[PDB]
């Protein structure tokens, strides 16, 4: 539900107030608009290596945090790099949809839970 940013960038709204996190973030935003740009292999392969990245850090801090919600928040980040890990460029126009919204919401509505808790 949450507004797509046209052009696809990071902004403040999306802070986690986690600097390694957030400059991971800003690139996954990135990424997706580089793909969008220039729907290229490597740009594909650079977004699933971004990504693969961020979700290994991040679940390591709320790990270590001993934060309480980490196994439905595992699942979504499993769910989406089985997702993009599957595509190939260049990526047909609904999938790229698809990565732009599913950011936006995972940020929003799922990271946003563990600001201050980790």
């Amino acid at each position: 539900g949450w507004e797509i940013p046209e052009p696809y960038v990071w902004d403040e709204s999306f802070r986690v107030f986690y600097e390694q996190l957030d400059e991971e973030h800003k690139k996954i935003f990135k990424g997706i608009f580089d793909c969008i740009r220039d729907n290229s292999a490597p740009n594909l392969a650079t977004l699933v290596k971004v990504t693969t990245n961020h979700f290994t850090h991040e679940e390591a801090m709320m790990d270590a945090a001993k934060y309480s919600e980490v196994v439905p928040h595992k699942k979504m980040h499993k769910d989406f790099l089985e997702k993009i890990g599957g595509l190939s460029a260049p990526v047909d126009a609904k999938n790229v949809d698809y990565c732009k919204e599913w950011l936006v919401n995972h940020i929003k509505g799922t990271d946003f839970k563990y600001k201050g808790k980790l």
